[PDB]
């Protein structure tokens, strides 16, 4: 909808910095709204949604097993590891790293995850195999948030990573189970609080990840609607600004709040 873009719009103003849009009906495939579509934008942590989706493909070819469990040392652990740093002792298993990258943002379970399936360019990898050849990981955590202005690595852009997105949501890339379990664990993200969620009524259904990185890098991804039920899928990125984190939180509330109100 066309007040939507005008947010979007005000959003880029106001910021001073790139804002990217799409909207895209997760049925049909056909994209409602959108802004700078095809250009290129930071992951930051919504790369650890696409991270799983390798992870959860790798489990339905059974190179991987969901309870096969991964020690690590303290070493390991880099910067915010609310999760892994809990389980130095008895480690983790791949449904419990993934549920801790997806819902809480950890990530030491990211880089035990990006190990388990062969790293940031296996990653890229698997994207390029599943029809997205624009999305790409270089790095890990936490490097991969440092948004250098016009750096390619770790980017995507918001048509390819709603491409992508509603692929593994509903193609046929993963079995029901794994796409049930990988839209499973976004609707438990406990870390996008203040950014759609905040915009949804009740008894609205939302399956999220958000991320966060370097010069003024916001984003998230979503798969949400009315009645319990997904029906829609968003992307939404801005990089460059110098703006607070609180601010970007609600700029993105804001758009939120007009795809809600001209649904």
């Amino acid at each position: 909808h066309p007040e939507t873009l005008v947010k979007v719009k005000d959003a880029e103003d106001q910021l001073g910095a790139r804002v990217g849009y799409i909207e895209l009906d997760l049925n049909s495939g056909k994209i409602l709204e959108s802004f700078r579509p095809e250009e290129r934008f930071p992951m930051m942590s919504t790369f650890k949604v696409l991270l799983c989706g390798a992870v959860l493909s790798r489990v339905d070819a059974g190179q991987e097993q969901l309870g096969r469990r991964i020690h690590y040392s303290q070493n390991d652990l880099v910067e915010y590891s609310p999760v892994t740093e809990k389980h130095l002792t008895d480690g983790m298993t791949v449904r419990e790293l993934c549920s801790a990258a997806i819902t809480m943002s950890d990530n030491t379970a990211a880089n035990l995850l990006l190990t388990t399936i062969g790293g940031p360019k296996e990653l890229t990898a698997f994207l390029h195999n599943m029809g997205d050849h624009v999305t790409r990981l270089d790095r890990w955590e936490p490097e991969l948030n440092e948004a250098i202005p016009n750096d390619e690595r770790d980017t995507t852009t918001p048509a390819a990573m709603a491409t992508t997105l509603r692929k593994l949501l509903t193609g046929e890339l993963l079995t029901l189970a794994s796409r049930q379990q990988l839209i499973d664990w976004m609707e438990a993200d406990k870390v996008a609080g203040p950014l759609l969620r905040s915009a949804l009524p009740a008894g609205w259904f939302i399956a999220d990840k958000s991320g966060a990185g370097e010069r003024g890098s916001r984003g998230i991804i979503a798969a949400l609607g009315p009645d319990g039920k997904p029906s829609r899928i968003v992307v939404l990125y801005t990089t460059g600004s110098q703006a607070t984190m609180d601010e970007r939180n609600r700029q993105i509330a804001e758009i939120g709040a007009s795809l809600i109100k001209h649904w």
